[PDB]
C-alpha cells in the first residue's frame, strides 16, 4: 500500500526528512496538550453539551496515535545513506489518515449537531446521513490515492466522485445550522456561522494536498503535502474544537449552568 503513494519514489535530504519528522511529532505533542485542555474544562460544561467536549479528547487522542504512529513509520522506513534518506522498508503510507478520518470525522460532526441543540429523531436521522455522505467521500477518496502514483486518471475520477459526497454533506450541515441558528444561547448564534467557515475553509485543505501528486510531483510535492496535512488538522481538529468547546460552554453558562456562569 505505501509503494503506490508519492513518497516511495524519492530520496529526501536531511532537511526534507527531518522537517516531516518534526511536523508529524510537532502535531502529537499540539493533539495531546489540546486533550488535556478539553479534559480538564469538561467539569465547565453542563450535561447537555458535555459530550461536545468528550468527542473533541476523542478526536485528540485519534489524531495524536495516527501522527505518531506516522512519525515512527517515516523513521522506521527510511536510512541516510551516501547523503540523502533512501526508503529501506515499505512501511509508511498516508492510507492510515483516511482510517483516521472515518473515524473522527463523525466525531467532529456530532459535537456540531449537539451544539446546534438538535435532539432525539432529528440528531439519529442528520447524523446517519452526514456521517454516509463522509464515508462515501472518505472510501472514494481512499481508492483514488491508490493510483496517485499509477493511474492519476483514476485519481482525478475517484477524486470527483468524492467530492460529490463532499459536496451534499456540506450543503446538510449548512442547511442545519441556517435554520437551527436562532435556537442557540449567550449570542453563539453568531459563533455558529463562522465554525461552518471555518470548516469549509480548514476541510478544503484536504483535496489540494490529495491532488499535489498530479500538480506537483516532487520531494518538495511530499513536504508541500505534509504541511497541508499539519494545517488542515490543526484547524479541523483543534482549532475547531476549541470553538465548538466555547459555544458549549457559552450557551451552558446561558442555561444557568453555574460551573460555566463562573468561568
Ligand atoms: C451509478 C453508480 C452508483 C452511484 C451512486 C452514488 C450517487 C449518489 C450520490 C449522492 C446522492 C446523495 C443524496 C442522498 C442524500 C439525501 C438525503 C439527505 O441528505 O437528507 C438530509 C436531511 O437534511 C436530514 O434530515
Ligand atoms: C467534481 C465535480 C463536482 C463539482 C461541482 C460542485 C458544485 C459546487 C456548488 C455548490 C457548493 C455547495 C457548498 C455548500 C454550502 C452550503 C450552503 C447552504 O447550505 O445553503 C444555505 C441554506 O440552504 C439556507 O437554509
Ligand atoms: C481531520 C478532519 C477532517 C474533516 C478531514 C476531512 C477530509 C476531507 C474533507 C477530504 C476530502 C476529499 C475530497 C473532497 C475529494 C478528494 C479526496 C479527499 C477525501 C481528500
Ligand atoms: C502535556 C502533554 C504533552 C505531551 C505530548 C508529547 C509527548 C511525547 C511525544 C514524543 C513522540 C515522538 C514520536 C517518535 C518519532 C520521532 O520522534 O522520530
Ligand atoms: C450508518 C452509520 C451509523 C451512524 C449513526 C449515527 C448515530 C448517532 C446517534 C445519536 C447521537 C447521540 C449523541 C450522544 C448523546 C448526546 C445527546 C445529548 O445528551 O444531548
Ligand atoms: C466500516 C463501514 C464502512 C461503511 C460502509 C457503508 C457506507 C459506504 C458508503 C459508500 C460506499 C462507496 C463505494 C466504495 C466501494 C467501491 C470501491 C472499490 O472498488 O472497492
Ligand atoms: C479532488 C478534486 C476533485 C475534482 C477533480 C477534477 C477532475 C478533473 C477533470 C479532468 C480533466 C481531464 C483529465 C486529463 C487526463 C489526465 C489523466 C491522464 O493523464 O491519463
Ligand atoms: C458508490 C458511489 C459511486 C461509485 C462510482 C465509481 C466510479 C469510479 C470508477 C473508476 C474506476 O474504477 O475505473
Amino acid at each position: 500500500n505505501s509503494m503506490k503513494n508519492i513518497e516511495s519514489l524519492f530520496d529526501y535530504s536531511a532537511g526534507q526528512f527531518e522537517f516531516i519528522d518534526h511536523l508529524l511529532t510537532m502535531g502529537v505533542g499540539v493533539h495531546f496538550a489540546a486533550l488535556i485542555f478539553f479534559l480538564v474544562v469538561s467539569q465547565f460544561v453542563a450535561p447537555k453539551y458535555r459530550i461536545a467536549t468528550a468527542l473533541s479528547c476523542i478526536v485528540m487522542v485519534s489524531a495524536g496515535l495516527i501522527l505518531n504512529s506516522q512519525a515512527v513509520m517515516w523513521t522506521d522506513a527510511y536510512a541516510y545513506v551516501d547523503g540523502s534518506y533512501q526508503l529501506q522498508d515499505l512501511t509508511f503510507s498516508n492510507g492510515y489518515r483516511y482510517v483516521n478520518w472515518m473515524a473522527t470525522i463523525p466525531c467532529l460532526l456530532l459535537q456540531l449537531l449537539i451544539v446546534l441543540n438538535l435532539k432525539g429523531k432529528e440528531l439519529f436521522s442528520t447524523a446517519t446521513w452526514l456521517i454516509l455522505a463522509a464515508w462515501g467521500m472518505i472510501i472514494t477518496g481512499y481508492v483514488g490515492q491508490l493510483y496517485e502514483v499509477d493511474d492519476i486518471a483514476q485519481l482525478m475520477i475517484w477524486g470527483a466522485v468524492s467530492t460529490a459526497f463532499f459536496v451534499v454533506m456540506n450543503w446538510i450541515v449548512g442547511t442545519k445550522i441556517f435554520k437551527n441558528r436562532a435556537t442557540m444561547l449567550g449570542g453563539t448564534d453568531s459563533t455558529i456561522t463562522k465554525v461552518f467557515w471555518l470548516m469549509m475553509f480548514a476541510w478544503t485543505l484536504y483535496p489540494i494536498a490529495y491532488l499535489v501528486p498530479a500538480f506537483m510531483n516532487n520531494a518538495d510535492g511530499v513536504v508541500l503535502r505534509q504541511l497541508l496535512f499539519t494545517i488542515a488538522d490543526i484547524s479541523s481538529k483543534v482549532i475547531y474544537g476549541l470553538m465548538i468547546t466555547y459555544i458549549a460552554i457559552q450557551q451552558s453558562a446561558a442555561a444557568g449552568y453555574v460551573p460555566a456562569q463562573q468561568a
